């Protein structure tokens, strides 16, 4: 079934007026992510933030240390969701505190530039960019350089998938770990994954929502299968950093992220994947709130634990 909890947001959730794509606008759509309820933020030994002078652009970083972990600290350059449109430093500061307490990482939360004021691959350069200026600090920053990791949820995976590709066609810098939280790797539009039209409707992301969100980030219908914008499309995977990839069972973008472990595998990277059956995208920014999404936010900080141990 659906998570108790999930399933009151839920009715929250349709209990508002159809959303009306033609005429949101991102500044409209940024106001609604104050409905997200508060949550509990998990103790760190240390909160950070920073500016990072990065050619055409200043991104902050909020970097998150752990309590009671010795360096040099394995670290997480994470990238937040919201479509490519909203989120920040602030709606998944919870997020972070979970994986770098119990991931026992320090996590650098990247502010990269949204659409539609920055268009694709604006979020993409910057992905990148903040783990190089990051990697390059790794002195600075007491981070043992063989032990960066980089993640994030949603489109924040799907930066985060793509910054590894990148990684790779420019010799670095090296990542050890990809954290993919029900990540949106991309896929052929034209052979959708079942689970786009399985969970098009009523589970938070819906179809129209990503058919918004795609129009205020994308520049043209081509890029569509761009690599860059569907990583799953990349010509070559091989060699990827070793991956962990968290669905959810009525997330449209369910097997999206199959289909993403899948073409790691088949590169001969390895890779976990895991659905949580009673849970819907974006059940993360829920933790300490759903039982379902608490326990499994837990686990994915555990599995980054494990990765970088
Ligand atoms: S990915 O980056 O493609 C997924 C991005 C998720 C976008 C979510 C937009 C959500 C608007 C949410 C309003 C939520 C209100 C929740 C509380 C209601 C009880």
């Amino acid at each position: 079934p659906l998570d108790p909890v999930i399933q009151q947001v839920l009715d929250q959730l349709n209990r508002m007026p159809a959303p009306d794509y033609k005429h949101l606008s991102a500044q409209q759509f940024r106001s609604q992510q104050s409905l997200f309820p508060p949550v509990k933020k998990e103790p760190v030994a240390e909160v950070r933030e920073f500016d990072m002078d990065l050619p055409g652009r200043t991104l902050k970083v909020r970097m998150y240390r752990p309590e009671g972990v010795e360096p040099p600290y394995p670290a997480l350059v994470y990238y937040h969701g919201g479509g490519w449109v909203v989120g920040d430093l602030e709606t998944h500061d919870p997020v972070c505190r979970v994986l770098a307490k119990d991931g026992r990482a320090v996590v650098f939360s990247v502010d990269y530039r949204l659409a539609p004021e920055h268009k694709f691959p604006a979020a993409v350069e910057d992905a990148y960019d903040a783990l190089q200026w990051i990697a390059e600090r790794a002195a600075d920053f007491h981070l043992d350089p063989a032990r960066i990791a980089v993640g994030g949820d949603s489109a924040g995976g799907n930066l985060a998938a793509v910054t590894s590709i990148l990684a790779k066609e420019r010799g670095g810098p090296a990542l050890a770990f990809q954290l993919l939280i029900y990540p949106s790797t991309g896929y052929d539009p034209a052979h959708p994954p079942a689970s786009i039209e399985e969970n098009a409707e009523g589970y938070l992301l819906t179809g129209g929502m990503s058919l918004w969100f795609l129009d205020q980030y994308l520049n043209s219908l081509e890029e569509l299968t761009h690599p860059w914008f569907s990583p799953v499309l990349y010509p070559d995977l091989s060699g990827l950093p070793p991956a962990y990839i968290a669905t959810a069972q009525y997330d449209p973008l369910r097997d999206v992220g199959k289909l993403y472990a899948e073409a790691l595998n088949k590169a001969g990277v390895k890779v976990e994947i895991e659905n949580f059956e009673d849970l819907i995208h974006g059940f993360a920014q829920f933790y300490s709130l759903s039982p379902g999404a608490t326990k499994a936010l837990v686990r994915i900080a555990e599995k980054l634990r494990d990765a970088l141990a």
